[PDB]
């Protein structure tokens, strides 16, 4: 019913492996266009068993990246400073290169994490957050690192652990996480199953909280958290 | 003819916005103030006032943050302090000091009495009102929030009352039209008000808000980061 197909050149994609994977399976429109908030809620439920609370807020902020009244394209979501942030797991900082497309060299840090284990977990996820921020601080003179970016980065790490793995423990098989990022594909052939446990603020926040404590974080002085309001 | 004024009944929801409240009171928006989508705001702003989508779409997307629903808000949701609703309102009390939702004559007194001895409000009077209303909040509200975000919104709101009740090009409005708009949330059609024949856009509003800004004698509160409260 929902086969994987690589996006063609008319097919718009985002910096989000979550939404890109849903589009690549037709849970969202395969062209990544004309997406409403209710379409996000239904796709997150259908693909991942993610519940509306977190999706509705993310989607309302996503709408700010679009000139349209009540839809965005996946490509709109690249707008730097709305949701898109520096120290991404698999994308370059906007200031240093391409903030939109999967990049293997950036992904290397997450790929190689939890060395010697068959899983990623909260400990490895925190170490990756720390290493990816340190890389941005070392190479990007324009890095934006406030409470807003940090909260989002901990919830994004909670999402990859939760959707590709176990939503209760935040432990995920490495091969599922690698396919999710590298191919934006549900690893069904490799044994991945949609969570039987609803994924909610109440499951994600405890995981994001533990990842937070394992990240050793401090905000940049002199930066006010902000949501860029227009493209 | 198709859009008569009716006072809201006791279960009709209203906002801190005379703009949206007036549209609801004429049925350009649902008279009950419920189930408002972004397209409904765009159509109502066009139909009532000849206001174009650019500014309405952004305001409505931020308004959605005040609602727990996927793609609608009520007019009453928009009272959420720190999303759009701000201190030093023209016609409402600060959230910290009282009622941030309902029209209040004692607050409105400053705008009512502005440009003394003239029959119009204009950019100069609008700036003096912004200065006096912020001075009042700084004096009486220990919790006043006064950043570039609240100031920009306050200048655009004053550009809106001048533009919709008056001349969208000059930002001059008849005092009578402005007083009816705030006090009754009614289009003063009986008293001679006509919908702009000139589209009201970011390009007409921003120059007026800019000149109101320069006439406001404004400075930000220094320790405060601009923020949009993301949930109720
Ligand atoms: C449905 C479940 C979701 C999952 C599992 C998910 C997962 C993720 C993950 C793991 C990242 C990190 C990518 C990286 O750092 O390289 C990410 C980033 C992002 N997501 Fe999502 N996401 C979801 C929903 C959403 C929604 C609803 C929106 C917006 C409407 C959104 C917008 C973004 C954006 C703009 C980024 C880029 C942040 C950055 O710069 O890395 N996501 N998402
Ligand atoms: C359509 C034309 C509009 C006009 C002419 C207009 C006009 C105004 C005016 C003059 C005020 C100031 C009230 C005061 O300070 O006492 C105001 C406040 C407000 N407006 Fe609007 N508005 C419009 C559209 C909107 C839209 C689309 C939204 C939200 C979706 C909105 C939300 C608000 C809010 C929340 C306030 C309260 C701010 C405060 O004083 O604390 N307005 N509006
Ligand atoms: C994440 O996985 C790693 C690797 O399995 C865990 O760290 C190891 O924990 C074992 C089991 O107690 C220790 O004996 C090893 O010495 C640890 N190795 C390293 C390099 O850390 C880690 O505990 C896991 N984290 C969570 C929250 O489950
Ligand atoms: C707004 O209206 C006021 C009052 O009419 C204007 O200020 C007056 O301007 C006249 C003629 O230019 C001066 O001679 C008066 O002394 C001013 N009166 C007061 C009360 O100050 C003001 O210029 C108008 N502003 C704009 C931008 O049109
Ligand atoms: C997820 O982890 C919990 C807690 O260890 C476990 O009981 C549950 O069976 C796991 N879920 C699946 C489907 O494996
Ligand atoms: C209007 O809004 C509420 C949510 O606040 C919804 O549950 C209700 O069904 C809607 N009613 C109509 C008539 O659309
Ligand atoms: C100011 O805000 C704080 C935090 O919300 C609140 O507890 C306090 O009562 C407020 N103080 C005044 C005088 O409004
Ligand atoms: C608005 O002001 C302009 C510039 O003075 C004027 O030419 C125009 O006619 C005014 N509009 C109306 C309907 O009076
Ligand atoms: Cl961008
Ligand atoms: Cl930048
Ligand atoms: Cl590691
Ligand atoms: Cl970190
Ligand atoms: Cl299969
Ligand atoms: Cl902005
Ligand atoms: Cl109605
Ligand atoms: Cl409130
Ligand atoms: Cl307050
Ligand atoms: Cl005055
Ligand atoms: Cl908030
Ligand atoms: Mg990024
Ligand atoms: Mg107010």
């Amino acid at each position: 019913q929902h086969p994987w197909k690589a996006p063609g050149p008319n097919d718009l994609r985002s910096p989000c492996p979550g939404l890109n994977t849903l589009a690549n399976h037709g849970f969202l429109p395969r062209n990544g266009r004309n997406i409403t908030i209710p379409m996000i809620v239904q796709a997150g439920f259908d693909g991942y068993n993610v519940q509306p609370d977190i999706l509705i807020l993310a989607a309302k902020v996503g709408l700010l990246t679009s000139p349209e009244p009540d839809t965005f394209t996946l490509d709109d979501l690249k707008l730097h400073g709305t949701i898109e942030h520096d120290a991404s797991l698999s994308r370059e900082d906007f200031a240093l290169g391409d903030n939109l497309h999967f990049n293997e060299a950036i992904f290397n840090t997450l790929a190689n994490s939890n060395p010697g284990s068959d899983v990623y977990n909260i400990t490895s996820a925190g170490q990756v957050l720390k290493d990816r921020l340190a890389d941005s601080l070392a190479r990007n003179p324009n890095v934006t690192n406030t409470g807003k970016e940090f909260t989002i980065r901990t919830l994004e790490s909670a999402f990859y652990l939760s959707v590709m793995g176990n939503a209760t423990t935040g432990e995920a098989p490495k091969n599922f996480v690698q396919i999710f990022f590298r191919e934006e594909r549900l690893p069904i052939e490799e044994g991945w199953k949609r969570s039987t446990t609803p994924i909610t603020s109440d499951t994600l926040n405890p995981i994001a909280g533990q990842i937070s404590e394992a990240s050793n974080w401090k905000p940049n002085p002199d930066q006010c958290p902000w949501i860029v309001l227009s493209p």
